[PDB]
């Protein structure tokens, strides 16, 4: 019983552990895209 309980607990933990990283990586990339877009208009905003 103890072995089964431990196995199911670790299985439950693993999915959420992966889920967090999966959520965060895409936003990590979108931030790079946003920053690259921002750099384009720096000179124009400055001059204007």
């Amino acid at each position: 019983e103890l072995s089964a309980t431990a196995q199911e607990i670790i299985k439950s933990q693993a999915i959420a552990t992966k889920k967090i990283i999966s959520d965060y990586h895409q936003q990590f990339r979108y931030k790079l895209q946003d920053f690259s877009d921002q750099l384009s208009d720096y000179y124009e905003k400055f001059i204007a």
